[PDB]
């Protein structure tokens, strides 16, 4: 929507970058690059300006990256970034939809899954998340996240050959391949930290090293504790070095030091290397924490905005088919900064995690009252319109309650009760809850506790089959489909995580795992069932087969709906019944209205909603039926989900 | 407010009722009575020349009636007429509190009452309704609602000397007796329909007598049934007449005609008479039914108001210290026109049961949510300030779930499904229903249940006692202080009904009385457990006396804050939480908050509603106590009521 | 609509008073008198209490006082106190008309005014403000508000026999004679000052008397001045007492101190006796400056308020038929509190001039625009509903500018920039002005500048005269008329001023006589044209006669018209054409809509209001013809006024 345009100073250092562009490219081509660099040049000039010292010197060093990686780039991948710069919505479109895999546990190797692509179509997928895949340190390494080789596909998953055919294949399915970026910390085993370990000055830069305490001890006062059960703070002491390391997650994660501009340089090298290997999509991993500062929590922190954007700039001069993705599982008051505010705005990530929806939906389900969640969001401060929210349920991680103070006051509940309830409900201990879940990650010190499990077992269809009660059943599929109808109607790309459409529950096996034991997260990590898949499709009166046909149903209706365009964002309705979330997407073609109840009970909603949005013959697009109405309501089903227009 | 001006066309009638007048009275005592006729003729005449044909004529004699009836009233009674007549917002003061008693349930006798008096007080009684106290028929009389001589007490109460010494009694400790007005029907019984039944024409057209089913089955077509157990429809035969005849009620309760300019001139006569018998309050049972109209369902006609009106003015000529009360059980958008609107404004009755009010409490307490209750409130139109409502919990008859469509709609309610709810909950057949009430007069034809039971055995105090669980225990009594908190709060004259001050339970004793069995009302028109109210007075802690020492409480906080008198209305708050009802009351001294929690669980609310209502330290005067504020809220204790100003 | 009850501590004081009062009184004339004396002991007392020390020993001198004026008291007043108590809404009424006339400047005499009481009743006058009749001293008296005895009538008026003639001729047509009480200062000549200067130490303390500067030096810090061009400051050196007094208003006016019981005492018997000779309203002159208070302006102190309470309960107690009508000319947010606030509602002065609507109505017609207007009286707070204003377009005093610079800010004005041009516009400075007015009491000091001249002169007509433009002498006269119609159509006692209704002119006769000659003042209060009066009558198309019938149809319009009661309150209308005002008075019977347009052009306003307010068919009752609606709009004549009903 708004292009930086070339400060007048800038112009003599362009004239440098394009002549040093000049002696690697020549013809049509440079020409090519020459423009795109002229494009984001503004953009990634202020963005390294901000955070390190010499700009001008560090874009001479950055161009040859910028040329190597433009040279090394294919025709088919140069056609899908010039087919991308023509349709720059693409990502935003109502056929956009994702799944998020663990390799092994899906197909076995990234071989295997080009054997599992007719199962993705199948689910209209058109963007598929495998999570960490790279070499990482062996025994413990955080599902993937403990990175030893950022150039080497693990071992047991195959070779970058493997990738290469893998996203060739994908890309003739129209499959968007989504990538990790764990940029913020390495293995302690990487050539990166053991070069630092031997006292090489270069590498002990890349880190963040203290001969003492004296400063660890004051940045401690103010930083909280991600993993208090794993590596109490925020500091390990490393034998070899003699010195005390930042390690914000896993003592064996090594935070990098991002105030060095040579990490800067690894990292856009790393991308474009990455890009050219048929990578679309980058997870920026932990993205908050890149930037650290004395006195603040070491999140958030207005550099970590600069970086992002020269990152972003680099991925837009020579990739321009990639997107970013940020992790920032943040309050939702600090969360839409992902997306690009002040100077900042839209000249960041793409898309974001909306964990604000995500927790919204489940507190929701808790509590059948819908008033919290129409707060928060409607409180939420729109996106740039080049921008998309990725909408989930569940994922790889276990839930954190990010519930603002001021947004439960708003609608009369306490912030820290409603926080404290929805772990006791989740964990299965208030009473009559549905929900089978572990605690995960308990700070005694602060109270926070954080939810695991499937989302087939936190909605209740665990219990259900324990109990043997049919309605139970049914109501606990009927939840499931209410969650992924909001994150498939809300506007964004849909994270379908591996397993949810099979209903997919708790798996306690990783308890006889001495490397996962300790990680309940694992409970929600289970291995593919190709059995219940292949029941689900063949029957689907089954539970799998409810979940599976249920979804698809949502799945194919979203993606023919253009109302779902994520350049347009949900305006949240008055929760007029308590118990019924609703919201207005005003589309050119006309207005669609949501309705979700968030109750087991029948409820009725009143029908000039309807017609105030301007819909005089309400239509549901999920049943293909008029909506009923009868003196002047509409009558709701039991965790029934309306997609509504004329 | 608004005097009606004298039209000039009415000077030759008023000249002629004056010239009339002084053939009567002679002095001062002329002069007195004469200013008064000027004053409400202008009312008396616009109400009667709406409804019969010869309006000055019926005025020539009802002159000679008002003359009679000041010559026979008592200095002391005219004393009370001036007082009141310098002070008419009196019955609207917070330190109006009323008691609703059938006498022999209450002191045996209107004697017995004298030595009761002592108990009232304590409980800041300063009106008392006696329950239809005058000669009834035999046998079944609907609990004295089927008179048969209005100018004879019922002989097992005494006779009309006693009811002169003790209204004498009532008087020297300020309170008003409340009468029964059966002025819609006499018992069969009565010398009228005696005349009537003999074939006396005159006294067959007090009646509505019809010689064949013609009539009767047209009007039958848009009629409802009040009593479709006792009495289908609404005509019953009488042999000796050879007549059907018009019977709303019982079959024994005939339908007077209000056509007939006699039937009004022995209304006139018998309230005078009364009056000056030391009655203060009529309450107008069964107003609403006294104009019939075929194609109607013969309620709330136009007419009612003009004969009201006609009827008041009468009183205010020769009684200035008497108050009308409105029996109007009607729906929420008919209730407002029995205090006065249009041409009527501020001329009928003083006041009327909230029936809304009363129906809202209980539907709030079933439901845990307060938002039809708010809804419905708000939309209720304003009343003339010279007015007041009468609130209740509960009173001699049956809960009519008077709940309108149009507010149920609005708060995303089905009224026919909350209607169902509200007698499923209290008839005991609901899924952990805490009460145990009786369904009564079952109409298979339209669905409409209404509920029979005391206010302690439709809160759960029954079932908590049988069970011996005390936290039920606990959360009964809170139930019913909450309950009283808000008929007590309002605005308006609280109607104590006789026992629920102990927590009176069902009484199944009516089973037995073959008078009484078909009548299940009679489960809540217990007699009076003089033992039960010396161990509430003496044993705070017993639930008797919690009940007891929680309602005293309540009323001695009510007497000594200014904002309750009646004159302000309620300002109904948004339910920022759906279980806290919220409303203020704008004094000249200021804002009165009233917070009502309807949930048995602890409850939030914003405190930034007290300082929008200009409350900067925010006093609760039931605890004695500063309101806790803590995280921008407010902590409601579970039933928690609140009465807050600066 | 409150009435304040007797608190337990002052039961044994009522007792002592209704002792006393058995002494002087018996039979039903003591009981009239107690039960009075009861009902508003609670406001006398509450009001004395709070400014002297010994309230109750003051209360038992004060009753021989009440009981004396009880028994001097006619038959025929005690009739009308009878009529009021019963009607206590009269003044309210839309019959209510008002005069306001010198007596010489009228009739000549007192007996003068019997003739031309068919002039007055022409009028539909109910109410005779005759200005200050009161002995005065002699030559300059501020055209009688310099008292030299209250207990004589004006010698060349004649005697209190006379003035007890008038007011039975008056009484006899329905008219309600009004007296000035000028109770904050008596002429230096008066009996008091004579008795202070001859060093009689009990007549010194009913002044402000000073041995020296030390003290009137620190009061004059924080005094405005009222008449700096006649008296400069507010203290006066007296040769005889060798003492300085205070002097707010001329040298010869000596401010009483309200501090001692004393003074209190002289207006209790003044107002009584007073009513006794058929006074029906008091004109409570200068009632904001009766309390002093150092560091303060000396005006709208708490216990002005308190004193107001407890002099008008005295008039509830011995005379119900008078009325107290405040003289507060005072900033717009300092008005409300003279019509009781707090603890004072409706407790004190029955009715206030509305200075604030008065100021509106001549900026509105010298800017064409009435947003300001609509502001200022959107924001007034709403009086207590037995309370009245009293509107007017002119009156015997100079114009000042009360506008708050907050209302005049919410509409794009400069509070100071907007006073300064009324000043330039209605003295004749300002380009194009109609206005021929004169600079009246002009600040150098402070910049204040107030307008003396007719209604007449300051709305064009002398300019029109001057210049024989007939179209200009049309919308001169169609001002008055505007003008007229919303003091009579705003809600309120319309007090019309001697002269306006012939539209007479500025008089400048006053220049030649010495004694008025330095009070340009007396431009305004012209002798009346009894010639000009006639020939207003008998030539309609005379500017007298258009004048003279305009207001005459808009008085007899006005009469007819329910809704114009004053407790109801005009609810102002967003001005969506800047030009009209607009109101709604919101009657039992239906909605009015006031329409006025301030321009001299033809105004368009948006029909779509008279839906909004309930109307239908919108009905003129000025013009007796259906409102005109085309394309959405109603057509407004210049100057037009319309009162629409349905």
């Amino acid at each position: 929507m708004f292009s930086t345009p070339l400060p007048a100073e800038l112009r003599p250092l362009l004239e440098r970058l394009l002549t040093l562009a000049q002696d690697e490219l020549s013809g049509g081509d440079l020409e090519t690059f020459s423009l795109r660099l002229e494009r984001y040049l503004p953009d990634l000039h202020a963005g390294l300006t901000a955070v390190y010292p010499d700009a001008e010197g560090l874009l001479e060093r950055l161009l040859p990256i910028l040329t190597a990686a433009h040279q090394a780039r294919s025709a088919d991948l140069r056609r899908l970034d010039a087919k991308r710069l023509l349709a720059p919505d693409w990502f935003q479109r109502p056929e956009m939809i994702a799944y998020v895999a663990y390799t092994e546990r899906f197909a076995g190797t990234l071989r295997g899954v080009e054997e599992r692509i007719d199962y993705l179509e199948e689910l209209g997928v058109r963007y598929l998340h495998l999570m960490p895949f790279l070499k990482p340190r062996p025994a413990p390494h955080d599902g993937g996240y403990a990175v030893m080789d950022y150039r080497a596909v693990r071992e047991d998953l195959g070779t970058m050959a493997d990738l290469e055919a893998l996203t060739a294949k994908l890309r003739a399915r129209g499959i968007a391949l989504c990538c990790d970026l764990v940029l913020n910390h390495v293995a302690q085993e990487h050539e990166w930290a053991l070069r630092a370990r031997r006292g090489e000055a270069k590498y002990q830069r890349y880190f963040h090293m203290f001969p003492d305490r004296t400063l660890p001890d004051e940045y401690e006062k103010t930083l909280p504790e991600v993993f208090p059960d794993f590596a109490p703070g925020n500091f390990t002491f490393d034998e070899e070095s003699g010195q005390w390391v930042w390690t914000t997650f896993n003592r064996w994660q090594w935070d990098l030091n991002w105030a060095n501009p040579e990490v800067f340089l690894e990292f856009a090298d790393l991308i474009l290397w990455l890009a050219n290997r048929g990578v679309e999509v980058f997870r920026l991993d932990a993205i908050a924490f890149i930037w650290k500062r004395l006195g603040t929590n070491c999140q958030n922190q207005p550099e970590v905005h600069a970086i992002t954007q020269a990152l972003r700039a680099v991925a837009r001069i020579v990739a321009p088919a990639v997107l970013f993705k940020a992790e920032a599982i943040v309050a939702p008051d600090d969360l839409i900064h992902y997306l690009g505010q002040g100077p900042h705005f839209g000249l960041l990530s793409d898309t974001a995690y909306h964990n604000s929806l995500m927790v919204q939906i489940w507190s929701s389900l808790a509590s059948r009252d819908v008033r919290l969640m129409s707060e928060a969001l409607r409180r939420f401060p729109l996106k740039p319109t080049n921008t998309a929210w990725c909408t989930y349920l569940r994922c790889h991680d276990d839930i954190g309650w990010a519930i603002a103070d001021e947004d439960a006051a708003r609608v009369g509940l306490s912030g820290e009760a409603h926080r404290r309830f929805l772990s006791d409900y989740y964990s299965g201990r208030f009473p009559a809850s549905f929900s089978r879940g572990l605690v995960f990650q308990e700070n005694p010190r602060t109270g926070d506790r954080r939810i695991s499990g499937s989302a087939a077992s936190l909605a209740g269809l665990e219990q259900a089959l324990e109990r043997g009660d049919p309605h139970q059943l049914h109501l606990s599929l009927e939840r499931l489909l209410l969650g992924h109808a909001v994150v498939l109607g809300f506007g964004g790309i849909p994270l379908l995580y591996m397993g949810d459409e099979l209903a997919l529950l708790n798996d306690h096996s990783y308890l006889e795992e001495p490397e996962h034991a300790e990680d309940n997260r694992w409970v929600h990590r289970p291995h593919m069932d190709w059995e219940k898949a292949a029941r689900a499709k063949a029957d689907p009166t089954s539970p799998e087969g409810r979940m599976y046909h249920g979804l698809r149903h949502l799945i194919r209706v979203r993606r023919t709906t253009p109302h779902f365009h994520a350049a347009l964002e949900a305006q949240i309705l008055e929760p007029r019944n308590p118990h019924v979330f609703g919201y207005v997407r005003r589309h050119p073609l006309g207005n669609l209205v949501a309705l979700y109840n968030f109750s087991e009970e029948v409820q009725y909603y009143p029908a000039e909603v309807l017609w105030q949005q301007g819909l005089g013959l309400p239509f549901d697009r999920i049943s293909g039926q008029l909506v009923p109405i009868e003196h002047h309501l509409v009558r709701l089903e039991p965790y029934a989900r309306l997609w509504i227009t004329d």
